[PDB]
């Protein structure tokens, strides 16, 4: 039984979805009300590989509201994922997803440091699958560009984080990338990141865009960023591969393309209403990678938490969790060329 937890995306969203977790759709739903409102797992899941093995889930929701944050309720915001993870278990889910809010919160408040205690095997980030993903998303687009990776530049801002660190690891040992420009907030962590990797240019993010061929965002979007477009180079990627995904309406102009990163399309179709199904093109088969973590790990029978912590992830679990990826029926999401 692998589970997807997942959470809320507004208090509008909140309302349409409320109904089908027994209440009143009509009714007074404050913060307050979803702040107080118990862990569900909500909606049944059948998945068949393309090997022919038949897996099931349960899509278990959090009521996270990123509105919590904003309302600097962070220990009710830490609850809601806690709660959710002790609710999958008791449910005897045997490994889960941390998928949007809920793995950036477990991390930034060291969640790692109620009733019984949780085996923390029994869950899993899903990054070193999103991070896979967005390295096949670089790799593909490259390749539809025209452009040789080998002589190109990468951009991987947020390159300090758990998928940014795994993205470099694999841009550098796996598509041999030319040029590798590392960008993020703290100083230290970038000398220790270049000095790991041998190589990279650490780059203030004003000066790094320009140079990129491929920018793969996968960072805490901060607050007064102006990203302009008519600085990048003319053919340009940008690969929004955090949560949440917002490049695609603070980004536009002719050249620049905006591609969901770390999102993957399956090969059948899937009966479900998940978390984010209203900004996928395709919901019956697309997803974000780190739920389709959780189910190749329940394909593969990997009951452990293959992706965790910060800098954790290696070459060879993102080999290994690839080819799972590609054996199962998982495709990478792809430029759409409707790009005019």
């Amino acid at each position: 039984m692998f589970g997807l937890i997942g959470h809320l995306t507004s208090l509008e969203q909140a309302r349409d979805v409320s109904r089908r977790m027994g209440y009143d759709e009509y009714a007074d739903q404050g913060l307050e009300f979803w702040s107080s409102a118990p862990p569900q797992i909500v909606d049944e899941i059948t998945v068949t590989s393309a090997t022919g093995k038949v897996i099931h889930g349960r899509y278990i929701e959090s009521c996270f509201l990123p509105e919590m944050l904003a309302a600097r309720r962070f220990k009710t915001a830490t609850r809601k994922v806690l709660n959710a993870m002790s609710h999958a278990q008791k449910h005897g889910i045997d490994i889960s997803a941390l998928g949007g809010f809920t793995s950036i919160i477990f991390e930034n408040f060291d969640l790692a440091s109620r009733d019984t205690t949780l085996e923390f095997e029994r869950f899993t980030t899903g990054n070193t699958h999103t991070a896979y993903v967005i390295c096949r998303q670089v790799e593909a687009a490259a390749k539809t560009l025209g452009i040789d990776i080998t002589q190109a530049t990468v951009a991987v801002v947020g390159a300090t984080g758990d998928i940014g660190s795994a993205v470099c690891r694999w841009l550098d040992l796996k598509l041999g990338v030319g040029d590798l420009i590392l960008t993020a907030r703290n100083q230290e962590r970038l000398d220790n990141l270049q000095a790991e990797l041998g190589r990279g240019k650490i780059l203030p993010l004003e000066a790094a865009l320009p140079e990129a061929d491929f920018i793969v965002w996968v960072a805490s979007m901060p607050q007064g960023v102006v990203i302009d477009p008519a600085t990048l180079k003319q053919p340009c990627v940008l690969i929004d591969g955090g949560y949440p995904k917002n490049l695609g309406s603070k980004v536009q102009g002719e050249g620049i393309y905006v591609l969901n990163g770390g999102v993957v399309e399956h090969c059948f179709d899937i009966d479900w209403q998940i978390m984010s199904a209203a900004e996928m093109a395709r919901p019956e088969r697309q997803m974000f990678a780190c739920f389709a973590e959780a189910m190749l790990l329940e394909f593969e029978g990997w009951h452990t938490n293959f992706s965790w912590g910060r800098n954790q992830i290696t070459i060879e679990k993102m080999e290994a969790i690839g080819e799972a990826s590609v054996r199962h029926g998982f495709q990478p999401l792809a430029l759409a060329i409707e790009n005019l």
